[PDB]
Parts: structure tokens; C-alpha cells; sequence
């Protein structure tokens, strides 16, 4: 069913994350982390603190689709073991910010063509597939992207819904 993740979505914050390729959007799946450059970081730990959840919804250039959705389950931390990251060309791991906690709410693909009915009014109305890292997403429009998605069947929002 649906309702589980509804009440998860109900009044959360949404943010498009654009990763460079896919080897960093499988260590995030794997390892239940992701770390962004600073700017972002501010952005990310300001909605934790507001919003009861913060939704990052993944998308890898090129690929046409997104990759899955996933809620912060705390703030930016340093000085945890080091992710190996395949990072952008021109980019030392020192350019980074900290690294945050995620739950998986979703790791199944959405090709942006199912999405395509769906506008962001934070980015012009442009459809929701296009938008640079970190941009938000208004409720309505990550609302119904998430529900897009095709359901994760291995995944039990029962522990998600505890940490809110
Ligand atoms: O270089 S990043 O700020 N973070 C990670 C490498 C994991 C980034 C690139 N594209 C989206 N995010």
C-alpha cells in the first residue's frame, strides 16, 4: 500500500539531487549516506531542522531517470570513516561538506518520461526531471513524483516513521 508512505510525505520538503554518475547513488544506497558541497549543506541542514521530513529524490546525469528516493535522518556530520566517492573531475574530497544519515524509502528507478506531467513552481514551472542539484521542490509537485515511484517492497516505513 500507499499510506504509510503518504503519511511519510505529508508536509515533508523536497530536494532534486543530481549525481554525477552512478557508482556514488550505489554507495548511498549501500551505505545509507550522502554528502554534498556546502552550499547544499547549508540548504539540507536548515529543512531537517524545519520539516518534520526532509526527501532527497536522485537522479544520475545522463541516465534519464531517477534512481530512488531516500529521508535525511539527521544533520551533516564530519569525521566519520571516508566514503570513496568517484568524484567530479576537477574535485578533491576536501571540497566537500559533511556527510548525512538516510533511510531508503524508495531504491526502484523512475524514467523521467512517467514524470513529465509534472512542473516545479520553485524552478519556473520547468518539469520536476530538470533542475540543478539541490534545487527544491514544492509539496505538491515531490508529493506526487514520490508517488510515482514504483513501490520498494523491501522496505518497512513502520522504522522510518519512528524517527519523526
Ligand atoms: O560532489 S557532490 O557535492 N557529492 C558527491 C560525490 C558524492 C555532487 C555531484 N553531483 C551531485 N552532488
Amino acid at each position: 500500500g500507499t499510506s504509510k508512505l503518504k503519511y511519510v510525505l505529508q508536509d515533508a520538503r523536497f530536494f532534486l539531487i543530481k549525481s554525477n554518475n552512478h557508482e556514488n547513488v550505489s554507495l548511498a544506497k549501500a551505505k545509507g549516506v550522502w554528502s554534498t558541497l556546502p552550499v547544499n549543506e547549508k540548504k539540507l541542514n536548515l529543512a531537517f531542522r524545519s520539516a518534520r521530513s526532509v526527501i532527497l529524490i536522485f537522479s544520475v546525469r545522463e541516465s534519464g531517470k531517477f534512481q530512488g528516493f531516500a529521508r535525511l535522518s539527521s544533520e551533516s556530520h564530519h569525521g566519520g570513516s571516508p566514503i570513496h566517492w568517484v568524484l567530479p573531475a576537477g574535485m578533491s574530497a576536501k571540497m566537500l561538506g559533511g556527510v548525512f544519515k538516510i533511510d531508503w524509502i524508495c531504491r526502484r528507478e523512475l524514467p523521467f518520461t512517467k514524470s513529465a506531467h509534472l512542473t516545479n513552481p520553485w524552478n519556473e514551472h520547468k518539469p520536476v526531471k530538470i533542475g540543478r542539484d539541490g534545487q527544491e521542490i514544492e509539496l505538491e509537485c515531490g508529493t506526487q513524483l514520490c508517488l510515482l515511484f514504483p513501490p520498494d517492497e523491501s522496505i518497512d516505513l513502520y522504522q522510518v516513521i519512528h524517527k519523526m
